[PDB]
């Protein structure tokens, strides 16, 4: 069983996701990220391409998780009598993006761009996939430090993508849209981009734009630090009040501000090591 399969470390984290454990796979020493989700704490319920009834975190990983690395693996799930156990792939070593901008501060716009390149080429992934995330945010982004590869994690508040309105949230209110705070109805495409905006103005900037609901409403974007006009050019785009206003994915990776991106080993040569 799951318990002689793996070998549990300490707590890495808990929170609305749950309670995270560091573990090792006892059968090739493979690190791994041991995920404890209660049964009574899971509201969006889904299904597998066989039928079983699982929390749609896990529907939404299966969609997700193949070759590519830009986000975190589930390697295995099991149910327990009063909770979903979620068998993680685990970085090594590894830094959460929160963590990383709390201590560094605002990032240079060489590491910024890098950063938010592979965070926008794994959620054309997600999308690709048909699955929407909804909790984009640097504390759901994890940092390969060897590699200098970033990894989304969290699929806890995702959904199917689809192309009707959404009606529900339950990611990160400060990440949310203004139309999702004024009408409570969003489109996922354009609800991503603005969070990216978000992300993005958080990197170069080392702290979020708005923190009430007025100010995200108001969507006036103040620079507290010393940022490139085609950088600032970029945030002002994502963060256009009009969903209709916002570039798509496209259009931000075809921005003037993103060219000449850094591969992630170059990155992590020159900001990592
Ligand atoms: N947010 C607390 C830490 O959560 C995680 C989740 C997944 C992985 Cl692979 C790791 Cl290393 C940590």
């Amino acid at each position: 069983p799951l318990e002689s399969q793996y070998q549990v470390g300490p707590l890495l984290g808990s929170g609305g996701f749950g309670s995270v454990y560091s573990g090792i796979r006892v059968s090739d020493n493979l690190p791994v990220a041991i995920k404890h989700v209660e049964k009574d704490r899971i509201s969006d319920w889904g299904e597998l391409p066989n039928g079983t009834r699982v929390p749609m975190e896990v529907v939404l990983l299966k969609k997700v998780s193949s070759g590519f690395s830009g986000v975190i693996r589930l390697l295995d799930w099991f149910e327990r009598p009063d909770s979903f156990v979620l068998i993680l792939e685990r970085p090594e070593p590894v830094q959460d993006l929160f963590d990383f901008i709390t201590e560094r501060g605002a990032l240079q716009e060489e590491l910024a761009r890098s950063f938010f390149w592979q965070v926008l080429e794994a959620v054309r992934h997600c999308h690709n996939c048909g699955v929407l995330h909804r909790d984009i945010k640097d504390e759901n982004i994890l940092i390969d430090l060897n590699r200098g590869e970033l990894k989304l994690i969290d699929f806890g508040s995702g959904a199917l993508l689809k192309d009707t309105v959404y009606t529900d949230f339950d990611g990160t209110r400060v990440y949310s849209p203004p139309e999702w705070i004024r009408y409570h109805r969003y489109h996922g495409r354009s609800a991503a981009v603005w969070s990216l905006g978000i992300l993005l103005y958080d990197m170069v900037c080392g702290d979020i734009p708005f923190e009430h609901d007025e100010e995200i409403i108001r969507g006036q974007v103040f620079f507290r630090q010393r940022v490139s006009s085609e950088c600032q050019h970029l945030i002002r785009w994502c963060l256009a009040l009009r969903p209709s206003d916002r570039p798509t994915f496209e259009e931000i990776q075809n921005h003037p501000w993103m060219q000449d991106v850094l591969l992630p080993q170059e990155t992590a040569e020159i900001h990592l090591h």
